[PDB]
């Protein structure tokens, strides 16, 4: 054919706005795919975007033509602060250099190794102490979980953890929660279409911008402290490593290693390394309270494999198929980043006999893959059996793509999975979950869905086992 994928005809500037509901973008786009097919073009305001729905379309593009679909598209709210700098919301040689350096440096600091496993175990112990500190009282788990998650990546990028009583630490966590909520609301999705105008108007978007600025300013302050105390022969953390590479590159006019990329890359890892794991844990405990039979089976396996005295270790997962299946089902059901981070085609591309001109933005609808009816028998239900065969052994799925796939896939995936396993296991080993309502009345449908999937606010209690 040689034409862009079919789609509803757009109007000048507003694009397909009148055929979308900003409060429910995913549903709006899926409604349209019913009429046009799994691969279709939509106009988010002036942004022309090819939407990919279901497993086959997403994998054929992001993996079978991995290089062609390896550009990074926009996320207007985050782009407001990043401006194309840093490792996530960037492209070309910049993204390439920063990703290579970030992955290597994360490994140097223990990611994927015993060093970060010990760090996570230690922080998990501090979370158990905090939960015991509640005395079994009903509490909002939100910041108990995010403080613990954030301290892992914070130890790597800043060199040490934050005290749980640190007010400024709580402030930063509130900024992250607030920005993820904003991008998941109707105004946040309206902003993705009309940022050209909205960035200049009063409204919730200015408050989101100030939370991003608060975070950037905190990182800039940390980088400054590190600079005036730097030992080039003994780096303390990610920031020092990057500062050293910046010194070595000082005579290269075209280097990507300079201050703005240091601040933006560190900001990416601090926010990226905190919020999505935190949201996943929060959604996981809510699902476990909705499904007591699953919490019971989790407890049987933990008690049998690990017992009640020692701390869970990452190698325990190999002996724990039920917990592995439960964590996968929490990520599958939770669908925390439902439309991934947008990609962009690097060059003119032929895809399924459609034509995608260079620069065209792409929305890999991960949630549509996590719920693809060809891969999960009851995609709308929370059921760990989706990841187990008949003998209760763990069964992988090609449609398990919460970290996306391809050339710009999540490189925090290893750290995230180690955290999820160790925090869910260590919490469940030590506590049984007590809801403020009967399982039948617990609502696990999301509070907001846009850039992220945010669970409804709730309280619960952790009772020692
Ligand atoms: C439950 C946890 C997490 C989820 C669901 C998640 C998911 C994702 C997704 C969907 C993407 C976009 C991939 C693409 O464009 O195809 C991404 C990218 C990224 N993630 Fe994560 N992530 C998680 C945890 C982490 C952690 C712990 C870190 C940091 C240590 C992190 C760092 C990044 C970075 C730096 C990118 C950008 C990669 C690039 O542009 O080249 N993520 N993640
Ligand atoms: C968690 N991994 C991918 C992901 C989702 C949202 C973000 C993110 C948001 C703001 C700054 N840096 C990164 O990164």
């Amino acid at each position: 054919k040689g034409k862009l994928p079919p789609g509803p005809t757009p109007l000048p500037f507003i694009g397909n706005y009148l055929q979308l509901n900003t409060e429910q973008m995913y549903n709006s786009l899926m409604k349209i795919s019913e009429r046009y097919g799994p691969v279709f073009t939509i106009h988010l305001g002036p942004r022309r975007v090819v939407v990919l729905c279901g497993h086959d379309a997403v994998r054929e593009a992001l993996v079978d033509q991995a290089e062609e679909f390896s550009g990074r598209g926009e996320q207007a709210t985050f782009d407001w602060v990043f401006k194309g700098y840093g490792v996530v919301f960037s492209n070309g040689e910049r993204a390439k250099q920063l990703r290579r350096f970030s992955i290597a440096t994360l490994r140097d600091f223990g990611v994927g190794k015993r060093g970060i496993e010990e760090r996570i175990q230690e922080e998990a112990g501090f979370l158990i102490d905090a939960l015991r500190g509640t005395g079994g009282a009903n509490i909002d788990p939100t910041f108990f979980l995010s403080r613990t998650v954030s301290n892992v990546i914070s130890s790597i990028v800043f060199g040490d953890r934050f005290d749980y009583k640190d007010k400024e630490f709580l402030s930063l966590l509130r900024m992250m929660l607030g920005i993820f909520q904003f991008t998941s609301t109707s105004t946040g999705q309206l902003y993705e279409m009309f940022s050209s105008v909205m960035k200049h108007l009063p409204g919730p978007q200015q408050q989101a911008f100030q939370l991003l600025q608060g975070l950037e300013d905190f990182i800039a302050k940390k980088v400054e402290h590190n600079q005036r105390t730097l030992d080039p022969n003994s780096p303390r953390d990610f920031i020092d490593s990057f500062l050293i590479r910046m010194q070595e590159e000082e005579k290269n006019p075209n280097t990507e290693f300079y201050l703005k990329n240091l601040v933006m890359t560190t900001l990416n890892l601090f926010i990226g390394g905190t919020e999505t794991v935190s949201t996943t844990l929060r959604y996981g405990f809510l699902l476990l309270m909705k499904h007591p039979e699953v919490e019971a089976k989790v407890h049987e396996e933990i008690d049998r494999v690990i017992g009640k005295n020692r701390q869970p270790k990452f190698e325990d997962r190999a002996k724990m198929p039920y917990m592995e299946a439960v964590i996968h089902e929490i990520q599958r059901f939770g669908d925390v980043i439902p439309m991934s981070l947008a990609r962009r085609v690097k060059k003119d591309t032929k895809f399924r006999d459609f034509f995608l001109p260079k620069g065209t933005e792409v929305y890999p609808m991960l949630g549509s893959v996590l719920r693809d009816p060809s891969f999960f028998s009851n995609p709308q239900d929370f059921n760990p059996q989706h990841f187990l065969n008949e003998k209760g052994q763990f069964k992988k799925s090609d449609a398990f793509v919460p970290f996306s796939i391809g050339k710009r896939n999540c490189f925090g995936e290893g750290l995230a999975r180690m955290e999820l396993f160790l925090f869910f296991t260590t919490v469940m080993q030590n506590f049984r979950l007590k809801s403020s309502q009967s399982p039948k009345d617990i609502d696990v449908s999301p509070k907001h869905v846009g850039f992220a999937t945010i669970p409804r606010n709730y309280t619960m209690s952790f009772l020692p086992r």
